[PDB]
């Protein structure tokens, strides 16, 4: 309905903000943009499912994010993504390692913080209801 739609526009807002300042965070940087793989080519091989900062942004405008948790899900994604593809004990994996998870940690608790527990309930029930 028109209060449905109302409602849904309002978590899109509020995840591209949320989105914006993840993006800006200058230890995200490497998970701004879809990977390149002349830059690294055995990542296609490894990662099935890719997922950065810039394809959250696209698929909040495509409509795709009904709940905080669909939301969620894909920057667990992003890290899950980065912990797989960095798996070694190496400086330069657990660096990588170290961001992502400072991603997860930190996208978890501006939503803790931020988005009401009452509004994250009403988009569930009205995505339970499609
Ligand atoms: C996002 C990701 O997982 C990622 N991981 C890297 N790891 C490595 O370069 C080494 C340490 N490990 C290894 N090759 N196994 S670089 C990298 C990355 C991807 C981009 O699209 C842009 C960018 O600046 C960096
Ligand atoms: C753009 C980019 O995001 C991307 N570009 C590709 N091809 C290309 O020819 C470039 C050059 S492959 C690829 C990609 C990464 C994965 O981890 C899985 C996957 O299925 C696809």
């Amino acid at each position: 309905s028109m209060q449905e739609e109302d409602t849904f526009r309002e978590l899109r807002i509020f995840l591209r903000n949320v989105t914006h300042r993840l993006a800006i965070d200058k230890r995200f940087r490497v998970f701004t943009k879809p990977v390149d793989p002349d830059e690294v080519p055995d990542y296609v091989t490894v990662i099935k499912q890719p997922m950065d900062l810039s394809s959250v942004i696209s698929k909040i405008d495509l409509h795709k994010y009904l709940t905080v948790k669909d939301y969620l899900r894909d920057i667990d994604l992003i890290c899950s993504n980065a912990l797989e593809y960095n798996p070694d004990r190496d400086p330069g994996d657990r660096l990588i390692r170290h961001r992502a998870c400072a991603l997860r940690d930190t996208a978890y608790a501006i939503i803790k913080e931020e988005l009401d527990e009452d509004f994250e309930q009403l988009c569930e029930e009205i995505q339970e209801s499609r």
